[PDB]
């Protein structure tokens, strides 16, 4: 079984990490060796009363013994729009109905929940001060959210004021962590609008949470740095990282042949290190240069983008796709979003590729087929109106038909630093980084 | 009132709120008493691995979201005795003899380090790196830094498989990059056995992140790993990458740079190397940061070896209280920092030092010495007595006190980098208010 086969490797890796050999588990936690032995085969799987004991007596936690079981071992999980619609709930704010709401196509092993919003509130103005609004508080995940029909993105700003969006169809948006928002369908629409949320953590929460929230509120919050714009992102990165040398200023100066008084200008934001000296400066830190660097530019805490916006381009070099680029931010390199405009009669020429987890919805009124790869095996699927489907990623695949899809892309928490600490290990000991086969003696 | 019991009903009615669902549609969902959902989102009951394979099986949640991680270091710092350590104690042998003394040392369930004191029983007869008496290990999933005490060989092999051995004394340290092959001997002769100090850590690979790179195949999964084989491959690697996330044709990405076919051709070709300039040209026509094509200045060596006449050192602060000792480090873990430190402070009340780093301690010298930091809104005092290992929260501010030396051992975990820069954005007062709402009792 592929989920007891997993389910040992992980808890043998579980063993390798504290350096106990099967049998020093079998004598801590009170059972045979023969018994952990089965565990690690993958014979039997493991008892919650084993791993109660474990957590007892190892600097374990319970959350480590469970794995998550492939619920698209195909390459690629597609939920057609007939289960969509018997999902269907409605949700009340105010005592009245406010959204309807459905399930779209999501996987247990993919670090997103797609939400499908239809806007029953009615609003007779563009006022953003519309008691009719039912606001919630904000989120502690990314959204990103597209617009059909005519709704209205209401917001507040740090400061709370309350905005709004005058949104249409192809309009498309982001919102930081936090970020108070609701939305209504203005009076007069031919229809109730409909929004498409992509809600996802990125690099906030799971485990990551999970340390963060371990620490104090003091401590917790001073990994948050000084990124209002670019210089004091440039500043609050040269603190953090002299701080970690924890060298004095001057043995800094020292060793960059920088004098006290360039060095001062620095850390009092008097003079911005160039980028030659910012080389000099993390090579005395003993980090990259990229690690000194802030982002390009600070972005807005929320991205509108409407469709008039969106550049377009064909693709590929023939001519299959017509890609149109939604919102997007510099804050989240690895979000993706596109509106695809599908014209290729079907064949199996797999001409898509991304590195990144992916969310599909068709969202024209014609049925499309997606044709892919995964383990050696090429599938060929129907994609009608209203379906939806979750794409692993880099698994090589095509769209066919005459029609239009939305394209969700992000980049989970593989993406970015994993990705490189992975690139440092190398391709030749991805499947041992991936799931642990063997003792480590 | 369990503090466990409390922070897990609140995640579990977290869980919920996820998918859509009130606290009356789970009992129903799950066919359950709503008292029962009361109860543990309350509290007052922990919750039964017979309700979540329920919630599993019907609803878009794993079991490892409802399995919260408790706080073993209430304190802001866990100290181990180097009698705990003795107590943890095991003998291994390999080749029918021992091998390997095995004693844990400070560690808690919020920190990556598996930190573990390893005597080396075996004594060889020569330093040959292919000696049959050292016993190899096939590499380990965790990053490893190690601190030598004694006359200990450091054997490695090399990315070819090719043995080597590196002759290691008091005070020299090494990393070695996770799945090298490695083992540990002491020189006959010596008058007391090698002792290593064997700080391993996991960084961004493992926890919610292996698992999602687990359910991808070998093939699709194995396409992360870029090549990093050295500066100029893995400038071109990202290149390729982020272009590829862009979906952008060459034409189109020509366009919009305003570069030419050739100019573009040379980058792809590694022909040319795209300068600092052209760099932010790229990264904004592919929506991203030039930071996020930047590769890392140079590629390291998979192993490290810094002997002590090597590691530069400063007296720290301007006061003098210390003497830092900059051990063995790699540019591929810019968040691991590994100090030696001379402390010769005596009556000095400020705390003098804070990093935004998990911290691992151990006392490697003959004299007790003094920890003195703060830790939500109290004061500590704690002896650390040689033999005495210690875990440091991040950002908790600390001196040591007395005359002695012990070894430092700073890493990054999950926080520092991406999820860090995240935050940054996200600001400091809604990042309190994501901790502030994970303490709420329901
Ligand atoms: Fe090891």
């Amino acid at each position: 079984d592929s989920y007891l086969i997993r389910s040992g490797n992980n808890f043998l890796g579980i063993l390798n990490d504290i350096k106990r050999r099967p049998e020093d588990a079998a004598n801590e936690l009170g059972v045979s060796i023969e018994e952990i032995n089965s565990i690690i085969s993958g014979k039997q799987k493991i008892s919650p009363s084993l791993i109660e004991k474990a957590v007892n007596i190892w600097p374990v936690n319970e959350r480590d013994f469970y794995i998550v079981s492939d619920d698209c071992s195909s390459g690629i999980l597609i939920m057609t729009s007939q289960d969509s619609i018997k999902s269907s709930r409605i949700m009340e704010r105010a005592g009245k109905p406010y959204y309807e709401y459905r399930d779209t196509a999501m996987s247990k092993t993919a670090p997103f929940r797609p939400e499908w919003i239809l806007e029953l509130c009615k609003v007779e103005n563009n006022d953003p001060e519309n008691p009719k609004a039912q606001w919630n508080n904000g989120h502690f995940m990314h959204q990103f959210t597209y617009f059909i029909g005519e709704v209205n993105f209401y917001y507040k700003d740090p400061e709370g004021k309350k905005h709004v969006a005058i949104m249409n169809t192809g309009d498309s948006m982001y919102i930081t962590p936090f970020t108070p928002h609701t939305f209504t369908t203005r009076d007069g629409a031919s229809q109730n609008g409909l929004i498409l949320a992509l809600t996802y953590g990125s690099k906030l929460t799971g485990d990551i949470q999970q340390e963060l929230s371990s620490l104090s509120l003091d401590c917790g919050s001073q990994y948050a740095l000084d990124f209002t714009n670019h210089e004091n992102a440039s500043l609050s990165l040269l603190e953090y990282y002299f701080e970690l040398s924890n060298l004095t200023k001057e043995k800094f100066a020292k060793r960059t042949n920088f004098s006290m008084e360039t060095l001062a200008d620095f850390f009092t934001k008097k003079k911005l290190p160039t980028f030659d000296e910012l080389k000099i400066i993390a090579k005395a830190l003993n980090v990259n240069s990229r690690d000194l660097m802030p982002n390009d530019l600070t972005e807005s805490k929320v991205i509108v983008k409407t469709h008039d916006q969106c550049d377009h381009w064909k693709y590929p070099e023939s001519g299959n796709y017509e890609f149109y680029e939604l919102a997007s931010t510099t804050a989240l390199p690895h979000s993706k979003a596109f509106e695809i405009d599908v014209s290729s009669s079907e064949d199996l020429n797999l001409d898509l590729k991304v590195g990144l987890h992916q969310y599909v919805y068709n969202i024209g009124d014609s049925a499309l087929t997606i044709n892919w790869n995964y383990e050696n095996k090429t599938y060929q699927k129907s994609l009608n109106p209203g379906d939806s489907a979750y794409i692993k990623p880099f698994v090589p695949h095509n769209f066919r038909g005459n029609g239009k899809i939305l394209i969700l892309r992000i980049g989970g928490k593989i993406s970015g630093d994993s990705q490189r600490e992975l690139s440092f290990v190398g391709r030749e000991n991805t499947q041992r980084a991936i799931s642990e086969t063997m003792q480590w003696f």
